[PDB]
């Protein structure tokens, strides 16, 4: 097990354009594009946001894909931006203490919040973080379930504290 087979389990794949539960268009391994409108919207506004989110991937892949990508560009993507979520934590002032601090197993849980969340979101969870460095496994599992994550994808967020709380892959393993 390994970050990226980590980050393949949660975020699955898919070769055509999707929106998550953020209700953001996403493709591949859980590559984000764009927001959606509302459900309501407007017949235009979708058609137009549509067409928003192939451009973008259009422009990730460098051709015209018409929101449709085979793995192998799946794949080239999700290298692409597991390399951006490590270079984010590196580059950010709250963030590399933390992830400096923490053993292999723990860093790719770090890795996976920041993957599915982002550099500034992660860098808020000011007192899990603080925990995480203090090796206080236990208070920060609990700490860091008292949030919008947790109860949006508690699933997925289950399998990130269980690693941050036991430092071993046995939340992934058998699956
Ligand atoms: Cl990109």
């Amino acid at each position: 097990m390994n970050i990226f087979e980590m980050l393949r389990i949660d975020e699955g794949l898919r070769l055509k354009i999707y929106k998550d539960t953020e209700g953001y268009y996403t493709i591949g391994i859980g590559h984000l594009l764009t927001k959606s409108p509302s459900i309501n919207a407007a017949k235009s506004e979708l058609d137009k946001a549509i067409n928003a989110a192939k451009s973008e991937l259009d422009k990730a892949i460098g051709a015209n894909t018409n929101g449709v990508i085979t793995k192998d560009e799946a794949e080239k993507l999700f290298n692409q931006d597991v390399d951006a979520a490590v270079r984010g934590i590196l580059r950010n002032a709250k963030l590399k203490p933390v992830y400096d601090s923490l053993d292999a197993v723990r860093r790719a849980a770090l890795i996976n919040m920041v993957f599915q969340m982002g550099e500034t979101g992660v860098a808020g969870f000011t007192n899990s973080l603080r925990m995480l460095q203090q090796k206080r496994w236990d208070e920060a599992a609990v700490n860091l379930a008292k949030s919008r994550w947790y109860n949006q994808t508690p699933n997925r967020a289950k399998r990130v504290i269980t690693t941050f709380r036991t430092g071993t892959w046995d939340a992934y393993k058998n699956l």
